[PDB]
C-alpha cells in the first residue's frame, strides 16, 4: 500500500494557520466542556486514535485516509467519547471544506498542543479522504489493562521504540479517563488542560494504591485523587521505561523536544512525501499572533 501526500489544490501555509487559528480561537470559547477542563485533550486523543490504527506490516490504518468518518471506525468501542472531538471540529470543516479529514483531524490535535503550551509540533499537510472499503477493521488500538511487555510489543507495530513509547504516554497527563467511556475514572495530576512532564513527577512521587472502579476494573489510586491505568503504572515497573520516565522527570525540555518528534512521527506514519512537497510547517499560536 502506497499513499502519496497531495497537498489540498494551490493551499500554502497561510490557508493552514488560518484553520489552526479558527480551531485555536474555538478551544478558548467552548471553554466549559468536560467540567471546564475544555476540549484540547479529546482533540489530542482523537489524533492519536486515528493514527494510532496503523499497521507498519502492510500499510493499512494510519492518519492518511480520515477513515474515522465512515461508521466502522467512528463505531469502535475502543473511540468511546471521541465524538466529541468530532462535533467540535464539525463546524471547523463547514467553514474550510477544502480541507481533508486526515488533515484537520491531526492539525486539531497539533493546535491542543501548543494552545495547552506544550511544544510547537512540525506538522505537513496532504493528507487525502479515501473510501469507505478502506476504513480499518475494530480492535487495532490498545487495552488498557495489560503490562509493560504488552505495551512494548503492541507499539512495535507502529515501530515506536522504548523512548519513543515514553515520551507519547506523558500525554496522559491531560483530560481524565471517564467511567461511561472506557471503564476507568479520574485524573491524573492537578494541571490536566496544561501541557507539563507531571504524569512522570506523579508516577514516581505519588502513593499508589491498586483498587476497583464502579465498572469492576483495577486501577491505580492515590490519597491525592489521581488515578494510574495499569498501562501507565507499567512505565515505573519495567527497568527499561523506568529509567527513561526518569528522564523525563528530571528534565521537561528533553521530554518537549521528544514529544514533538514521536507525535509528528505517530502523525505520518505510512504517508509518502515527495522531494518537492512543502517543508513542514511550524504555526503560532494565538499569543505569538497577539490574538
Ligand atoms: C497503551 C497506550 C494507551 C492506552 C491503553 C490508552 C488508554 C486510554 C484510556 C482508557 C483513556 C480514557 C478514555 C476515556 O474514558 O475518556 C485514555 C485517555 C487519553 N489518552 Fe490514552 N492511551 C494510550 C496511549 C495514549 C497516547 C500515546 C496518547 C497521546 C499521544 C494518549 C492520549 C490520551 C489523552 C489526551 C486522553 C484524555 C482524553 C480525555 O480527557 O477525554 N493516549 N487513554
Ligand atoms: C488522566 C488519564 C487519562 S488516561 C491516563 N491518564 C493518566
Amino acid at each position: 500500500l502506497v499513499h502519496v501526500a497531495s497537498v489540498e489544490k494551490g493551499r500554502s501555509y497561510e490557508d493552514f494557520q488560518k484553520v489552526y487559528n479558527a480551531i485555536a480561537l474555538k478551544l478558548r470559547e467552548d471553554d466549559e466542556y468536560d467540567n471546564y477542563i475544555g476540549y484540547g485533550p479529546v482533540l489530542v486523543r482523537l489524533a492519536w486514535h486515528i493514527s494510532g490504527t496503523w499497521d507498519k506490516h502492510d500499510n493499512t490504518g494510519g492518519s492518511y485516509g480520515g477513515t474515522y468518518r465512515f461508521k466502522k471506525e467512528f463505531n469502535d468501542p475502543s473511540n468511546a467519547g471521541l465524538q466529541n472531538g468530532f462535533k467540535f471540529l464539525e463546524p471547523i470543516h463547514k467553514e474550510f471544506p477544502w480541507i481533508s479529514s486526515g488533515d484537520l483531524f491531526s492539525l486539531g490535535g497539533v493546535t491542543a498542543v501548543q494552545e495547552m503550551q506544550g511544544p510547537k509540533i512540525p506538522w505537513r499537510c496532504g493528507r487525502v479522504d479515501t473510501p469507505e472499503d478502506t476504513t480499518p477493521d475494530n480492535g487495532r488500538l490498545p487495552d488498557a489493562d495489560k503490562d509493560a511487555g504488552y505495551v512494548r510489543t503492541f507499539f512495535q507495530r507502529l515501530n515506536m521504540n522504548d523512548r519513543e513509547v515514553v515520551a507519547l504516554m506523558g500525554a496522559h497527563a491531560l483530560g481524565k479517563t471517564h467511567l461511561k467511556n472506557s471503564g476507568y475514572e479520574g485524573p491524573g495530576g492537578a494541571a490536566n488542560n496544561v501541557f507539563t512532564n507531571e504524569f512522570y513527577l506523579n508516577l514516581l512521587n505519588e502513593d499508589w494504591k491498586l483498587e476497583k472502579n464502579d465498572a469492576n476494573n483495577e486501577q491505580w489510586d492515590s490519597k491525592s485523587g489521581y488515578m494510574m491505568l495499569p498501562t501507565d503504572y507499567s512505565l515505573i515497573q519495567d527497568p527499561k521505561y523506568l529509567s527513561i520516565v526518569k528522564e523525563y522527570a528530571n528534565d521537561q525540555d528533553k521530554f518537549f523536544k521528544d514529544f514533538s518528534k514521536a507525535f509528528e512521527k505517530l502523525l505520518e506514519d505510512g504517508i509518502t512525501f515527495p522531494k518537492d512537497a512543502p517543508s513542514p510547517f511550524i504555526f503560532k499560536t494565538l499569543e505569538e499572533q497577539g490574538l
